[PDB]
Order: structure tokens, then C-alpha cells, then sequence
């Protein structure tokens, strides 16, 4: 049982990010849903670090605070807040990729963290390092 896991959540645009921070909620692809769910049960704390596609920044990070339901919403569709789950935002300020240039993910072929498909798990050590960069920010 890993105690903390870390994932990158890519957002298509900046509006979507803004809603996530104001409302404390998120949603993601079904492939990512099963992965995030068993992370949520396995690990004490699941951190979600967010990045708007082609924006050159991490727009802060959050903890995963709730599970991702289905069942009654399986023959329905993504409609009716299907897939919405609760996120607790920890730091909201943008972090430019440059500050994390030195951080590589051995779980994504020692590629840099700023390069990650949506849902990508970071190996916890670099994960813990990526989160710490925010302390430089006010």
C-alpha cells in the first residue's frame, strides 16, 4: 500500500481550471477514473497536480477528497454531473515549467514532469519534490 500517490491532471483550458478551484471539484476520463479510485482507497493522500494544455505552467495542486461514482450513471452518460468528484485545493498559484525542468519521472521514461499525458502518475519521490517547488512561491 503506497501511502501517498501523485498524478498530473491536464486541463484542456484555463476556465475549466478556474471552476475547479472555485467549486473544489474535478472530473476526468474513464481510463483515469478506475486508476484514481483505487489510488483513493489505497493511499492516505492522493495529490493531483494540474496543468493547462500548452500553457507552460502547473496551475497549482490539490488533494483528491472524494471518490468517482458510477453504476446508476453507467447507462446514462457524463450528463448530470457524471464523474464529478471533490478536490481540496492546496496551492493555486501557477508554477512555470522551468522551475521543474530538472525533475524527471522514472514512471514516464525519465521524461521531465512538465511532459505528462493526462492522468500520469509521478513516482512519489519526484512527486514530493514537484510539490515542494511551490514554497518558493508566495
Amino acid at each position: 500500500n503506497m501511502p501517498v500517490r501523485y498524478f498530473i491532471m491536464k486541463s484542456s483550458n484555463l476556465r475549466n481550471l478556474e471552476i475547479s478551484q472555485q467549486k473544489g471539484i474535478w472530473s476526468t476520463t474513464p481510463s483515469n477514473e478506475r486508476k484514481l479510485n483505487r489510488a483513493f482507497w489505497e493511499s492516505s493522500i492522493v495529490y493531483l497536480v494540474f496543468s493547462v494544455q500548452g500553457s507552460g505552467h502547473f496551475q497549482g495542486f490539490s488533494r483528491m477528497s472524494s471518490e468517482i461514482g458510477r453504476e446508476k450513471s453507467q447507462d446514462w452518460g457524463s450528463a448530470g454531473l457524471g464523474g464529478v468528484f471533490k478536490v481540496e485545493w492546496i496551492r493555486k498559484e501557477s508554477l512555470p515549467f522551468q522551475f521543474a525542468h530538472h525533475l524527471l519521472n522514472p514512471w514516464n521514461d525519465n521524461k521531465k514532469v512538465q511532459i505528462s499525458r493526462d492522468g500520469q502518475e509521478l513516482e512519489p519521490l519526484v512527486g514530493e519534490q514537484l510539490l515542494q517547488l511551490w514554497e518558493r512561491l508566495p
